[PDB]
This record gives structure tokens, C-alpha cells and sequence, in this order.
């Protein structure tokens, strides 16, 4: 049996562990955190994640989808809260079968942990990777107290998150060609209690958006009718716009409350613990880190956030991470050797990672800056018309990334053709009546091969 060592029992690591273990691999998985299935007296604070077709399919191949969806809240559409109009529900896709699932991060991790152990993988918690000696095929682990433990390894899988230790150790033997691109937006995670959401009639079966240009909020529901709310806001105010809102201006909960009362008046009543959550939770940072290569020979390979950290604006980090796990397991299982597997895995997935990394950055301007634009509404109306006339040619880019498994590079390449197509057809036209629908349909068939 081929042996594999996996660092990080996160989402990608536990999935790939399951897939290799049921294929007969001797799988050992190391995790720095304690086992979350051991119940303690601590009050865990977990957030919800948007599970889409890519992630759902990855769980389907692993035999875990039914179990995960049983604990997920169905989101049938996007609930846009734009001032001046009532909350507007925008259904997903074309039919009632296209939905996104809101799954609690902790619930999902437990299901994957159980899933990996049932396939035969061994999971070792409370052990963080410190360094790798690639020459001697050894690594060093330690607990929080710093007691060191050495282990032999044949194949090392880095599934240890944005701040991957496998990635850092790989940087000693190969130039990964890393380019960190930091994001000026930070995020703050707030809570809406079940009582609060019910009191203000917040739809449980929808994903909510409060667009506001350079800042915004999103909310995803949990099984108990609570919601986890993410505020996206500039870390600092630029000198060009010194009075623009930023986290630096929100020094306490009293400032945060006045900010929300003025800029999110319908959302602020639902934030019972806005003052407490604002000062007791850290302001998270966002970044896009790109790598030229993801592997060292047949010795080590990165996947998930370890290989391609991205901004969460498209809700696709986990989905891409689960998709990575399937591809990595497929290549490892069927290749002539580990080095051929790892080189082929990188070649297949690296272009798609750069694509979803790019599309995630663009999608912030789409959901927070465009959903209230007059030109964008006409382009969106015309794009929906093309999705019905050519259902296999004009698939809106959000549907391709979210509701299909088309490679991220194809979705971005087809999306730029559609974006430019809508841009030129709507240009210099006020109403949809002055737009020639059949000329737009002709260019759809000319430039977009059917799927
Ligand atoms: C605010 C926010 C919202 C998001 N929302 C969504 C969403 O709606 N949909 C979506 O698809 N994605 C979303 N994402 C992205 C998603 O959470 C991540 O992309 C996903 O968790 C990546 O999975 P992974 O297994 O690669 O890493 P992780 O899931 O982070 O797992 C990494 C694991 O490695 C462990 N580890 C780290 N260092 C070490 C070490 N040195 N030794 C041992 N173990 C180690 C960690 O403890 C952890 O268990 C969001 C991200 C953020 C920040």
C-alpha cells in the first residue's frame, strides 16, 4: 500500500484522506488543532459556508453528500437589501433545483473527519508541523507546548491552510514564485440570534446581501435560524477620501452602532451583540497569494488554501478546495509515479486556481457596486434573455462557477466573451426596446461554442 502523510485536517485534507484511504492508501493525517468531535465546555464560534455544485459533487463522489446536506440550510436565491426598495429575492439559476447550501464549518469538518476515519485514515490531532527536511524525508511536529516529534514520510500533502507550513518549508528547496497581493478590505464576523432574525422576518432560505459600494454585508443562515454576518470594509481610509468609512474609524461598539444605524438601518436592529462582537472579535485580513509551482518533485504537493489563498467574495474557497482534493486523489491513484501525479495535478489545477483567484476579486465589485447600477440592470436583463435562447452557450458566469463543474479557466474565458458581448449590445441604449435581440443572439452562437 502506498503511504501518504497529510498536514491539515481541514476541508481539503480530510476529503483527500478519505478518497485515498478507501483506495487502499496508508493515510496518516496531522492536525494542529484539537479534535472538534471531542465535546468540551467551551462555546465554539463557527461560521457558515456557501456550498455549491463543485463542492457538493466532490462530496457526492466521496459518498458524503447526503450526510452533509442533511445539516445544511437551502438557499433558493439571493436576497438583496438595497436602500429605497423592499428586500428583493433573486432566485438562483433558471429552475428551482439550482440552490446553494449554507453549511456550518464545524458541522462539515466533523462529517469529513468521521468520513476519513471510516475509510481507514488515521488522524492525529494537537500536532503542528514545524519544518521539513526534504533531503532526509523527515519532518518535525510539535504540540502547543513545543515538544518536538520527528516522522518519516514518503509523500507529503500540504492541506494546512492560508498560512501553510508545508508551503513555507517547500520554499527552501524550490522557488515557488510567490506573489502576495494583499486586499485593502478586512472583515468582521457578527451574529444575528434566532430570536432577532425571527422578530424581523429575515428569510431563512436565502443568502442575504447588503450592498453599499466600497463596503457591504452578507449573511448566511444556520439550522437554528441564527445568521452569521460578515462586514467587508476598508482597513484604513485613504488620504484621497479621508472621511470614507474604515475599520480604523470604528474604534468601539458605539461607533460601529452609529455606522450601522446610518448605513444599514434595516440590518442594525438585528445585531443585538453588535457592540460586543465588534470589540471581542478580531478584524480578519484578506489576501490573494499565487504560486508558480505547487509541488516538489514527487515528495510534496499543496492544495486548497495552502496552494492558492483567495478572497472570499465569490464563496468558492471551500468549493475549490474540495474540487482540488478530488483531482489530487485521481492523479495520485492512477499515475505512473508520485512525481508524474504531482506534476499533472499542478498542470490541471494551477490555471483554474488563477482563474477563480481572479474572478473572486472581480466579484466584489459585482455584488457590492453593480447590483444597484442602471447599466448593469439592463445588461443583467439582456443576459438572462440569452440564457433562455441559448441555454448551452450563454450561461451567466456566476452560474458556471457556482452551479457547474466547468474548469475555472473556461468559465472565466467564456465569461469575458459574455461580458464583452453584453457590454457592446447595451452601450448607447437606454431601454431594452431599442436593443436588437436577434443580433445579440447571433454573436452568442458565433463566439460561444455550445456545452
Ligand atoms: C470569512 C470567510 C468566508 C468564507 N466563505 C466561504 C464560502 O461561503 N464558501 C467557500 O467555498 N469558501 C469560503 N471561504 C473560504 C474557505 O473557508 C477556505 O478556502 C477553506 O477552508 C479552505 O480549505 P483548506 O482545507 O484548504 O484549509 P482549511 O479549511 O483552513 O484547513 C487547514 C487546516 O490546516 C490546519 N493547519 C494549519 N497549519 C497547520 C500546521 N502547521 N500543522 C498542522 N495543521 C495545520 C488548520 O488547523 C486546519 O485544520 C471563506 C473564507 C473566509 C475567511
Amino acid at each position: 500500500a502506498r503511504q501518504v502523510t497529510i498536514i491539515g485536517a481541514g476541508l481539503a485534507g480530510t476529503l483527500v484522506a478519505r478518497l485515498l484511504a478507501r483506495n487502499g492508501w496508508q493515510v496518516n493525517l496531522f492536525e494542529r488543532r484539537p479534535d472538534p468531535r471531542i465535546e468540551t465546555g467551551a462555546r465554539g464560534r463557527s461560521i457558515n459556508l456557501a456550498l455549491a455544485e463543485r463542492g457538493a459533487h466532490a462530496l457526492r463522489l466521496a459518498g458524503l453528500e447526503r450526510e452533509v446536506l442533511a445539516e445544511a440550510v437551502m438557499m433558493r436565491g439571493r436576497m438583496v437589501h438595497v436602500p429605497g426598495t423592499p428586500p428583493n429575492l433573486q432566485p438562483y439559476g433558471r429552475d428551482d433545483s439550482e440552490v446553494i447550501w449554507s453549511i456550518n464549518r464545524d458541522r462539515l469538518n466533523r462529517i469529513l473527519l468521521d468520513g476519513a476515519e471510516a475509510a481507514g485514515a488515521s488522524i492525529h490531532f494537537n500536532l503542528g508541523l514545524d519544518s521539513v527536511d526534504f533531503a532526509r524525508q523527515r519532518l518535525t511536529l510539535s504540540n502547543v507546548s513545543g515538544e518536538r516529534l520527528e516522522k518519516r514520510f514518503h509523500l507529503l500533502i500540504g492541506a494546512d491552510g492560508c498560512n501553510s507550513a508545508v508551503r513555507q518549508a517547500m520554499a527552501s528547496v524550490v522557488d515557488l514564485g510567490e506573489h502576495l497581493e494583499t486586499q485593502p478590505h478586512g472583515y468582521k464576523e457578527l451574529q444575528i440570534t434566532p430570536e432577532a432574525s425571527a422578530q424581523f422576518n429575515l428569510e431563512p432560505n436565502a443568502l442575504h446581501i447588503w450592498p453599499h459600494g466600497d463596503y457591504m454585508c452578507i449573511a448566511l443562515p444556520n439550522l437554528d435560524r441564527s445568521f452569521t454576518v460578515t462586514l467587508f470594509l476598508h482597513h484604513q481610509s485613504p488620504a484621497a477620501q479621508p472621511a470614507s468609512p474604515s475599520f480604523a474609524q470604528l474604534v468601539d461598539g458605539h461607533a460601529a452602532r452609529r455606522f450601522f444605524q446610518r448605513q444599514f438601518p434595516d440590518l442594525s436592529p438585528m445585531l443585538d451583540s453588535l457592540e460586543q462582537d465588534f470589540e471581542h472579535h478580531p478584524t480578519g485580513k484578506l489576501a490573494t497569494l499565487r504560486l508558480t509551482t505547487w509541488h516538489v518533485g514527487g515528495q510534496a504537493v499543496l492544495l486548497g488554501d495552502a496552494a492558492h489563498p483567495m478572497v472570499p467574495f465569490h464563496g468558492q474557497g471551500m468549493n475549490c478546495a474540495l474540487e482540488d482534493a478530488v483531482a489530487l486523489a485521481e492523479h495520485l491513484q492512477s499515475a505512473a509515479d508520485n512525481a508524474s501525479a504531482l506534476a499533472a495535478f499542478t498542470a490541471q489545477r494551477q490555471p483554474d486556481a488563477l482563474a477563480i483567484q481572479a474572478m473572486a476579486l472581480e466579484n466584489y465589485v459585482e455584488m457590492s457596486s453593480k447590483v444597484a447600477s442602471p447599466t448593469y440592470l439592463l445588461e443583467r436583463e439582456l443576459g438572462q434573455i440569452m440564457a433562455q435562447r441559448q441555454p448551452t452557450r450563454f450561461i451567466p458566469r456566476y452560474s458556471m462557477v457556482t452551479f457547474s463543474r466547468l474548469p475555472y479557466a473556461q468559465a472565466m474565458a467564456r465569461g469575458q466573451i459574455q461580458e464583452q458581448l453584453l457590454k457592446f449590445a447595451v452601450a448607447n441604449h437606454s431601454d431594452l426596446t431599442s436593443i436588437n435581440l436577434d443580433a445579440v443572439e447571433h454573436e452568442v452562437t458565433r463566439c460561444l461554442p455550445p456545452l
